């Protein structure tokens, strides 16, 4: 059935682009997704807008440091504010979206992970479900990449902190010193999406004490190596990879890693990890490397095992 899950998950992807959301009869949920797939597929219509919106983010480091240079004058002070408020907007909408993230997956793990199936089954079971946790794991990635590259990203918001908190001093879409703060410390991580899911996938298993760690970890871990066994077989890679297909896994691939090393007591890493590391590793440096730069730094920054003395020298020396 590892061909079969390859064909689960690579299906549809192809004619697919850029779209996050399934299509309803494409996909073809069960009766018991039916009220999880609608509810996360709300969430995946809106990540496509969110994605646009940090590719149409420009910043303002120009007008901000005209206004630092001549802090005299009010007309560059004005100007300033006025360019950095609408892209704070947009930081707001996105560290907001990042909370909807994090309820779609409780939604996900919650029908993905149930007691009497194994991972294997589930997939299989739940093919709508499972394409949808992708999916979520696809924007995710998407999404940190740019912010990576997207340096006035942070300066535009520390400047909004700076000039707000003295302004209101000196002189309702507004955002507010507690917000702020949970927003800064969003921006502040390499990869702001996957660490929000990340925290999410360690809370689902603290909410359902119930249930075995196994049939939530061995899941990623399921999608791991379907996502792996597709990128570094030839026989399956003139069958399904494709431009899309790819970068799609290589995506999906990542980011059930980083999860598995959060959620796996002894990380992805240990002896007992059930994802084979050197392997995803090799399959990221046989690509490209300026298209999967972004990949890799979360592999090296997100990890939570990466450091261990436990963890080997091979992995280590091999994400130098």
């Amino acid at each position: 059935s590892m061909g079969n899950l390859i064909k689960v998950l690579t299906r549809d992807i192809d004619h697919n682009a850029s779209h996050f959301f399934l299509d309803f009869e494409n996909a073809q949920p069960t009766e018991a997704e039916r009220e999880i797939f609608n509810q996360v597929n709300v969430v995946l219509k809106d990540a496509e807008g969110i994605l646009n919106d940090l590719q149409s983010y420009r910043g303002a480091g120009h007008e901000i440091r005209e206004a630092i240079q001549h802090p005299n004058d009010e007309n560059l002070q004005e100007k300033a504010w006025s360019a950095v408020c609408p892209l704070v907007g947009k930081l707001k909408k996105f560290y907001e979206f990042s909370q909807r993230l994090e309820a779609a997956l409780h939604g996900l793990l919650g029908a993905l992970t149930s007691t009497p199936y194994s991972p294997t089954q589930h997939l299989e079971r739940e093919q709508a479900l499972a394409k949808q946790f992708a999916e979520i794991l696809h924007f995710t990635l998407r999404f940190d990449e740019l912010k990576m590259t997207n340096p006035a990203i942070q300066n535009d918001f520390s400047y909004y902190r700076r000039t707000l908190s003295r302004m209101r001093i000196n002189n309702e879409n507004e955002v507010n010193n507690e917000l702020a703060n949970r927003m800064s410390l969003f921006y502040a991580e390499a990869t702001p999406m996957l660490k929000t899911l990340s925290d999410a996938t360690t809370k689902f298993v603290s909410d359902n004490k119930s249930l075995p760690i196994e049939n939530t970890t061995d899941c990623l871990s399921t999608m791991a190596s379907v996502c792996r066994v597709m990128l570094e077989t030839p026989e399956y890679r003139s069958r399904f990879a494709s431009e899309e297909t790819v970068s799609f896994c290589l995506r999906v691939m990542v980011g059930v890693i980083i999860l598995y090393d959060h959620v796996h007591p002894v990380g992805a890493f240990a002896k007992t990890s059930k994802i084979d590391m050197k392997g995803c590793i090799k399959v990221l440096k046989d690509q490209p490397p300026n298209s999967v730069e972004g990949l890799l730094n979360a592999l090296r920054y997100t990890t939570k095992h990466l450091n261990d003395e436990t963890t080997s020298k091979q992995i280590k020396t091999m994400l130098q």
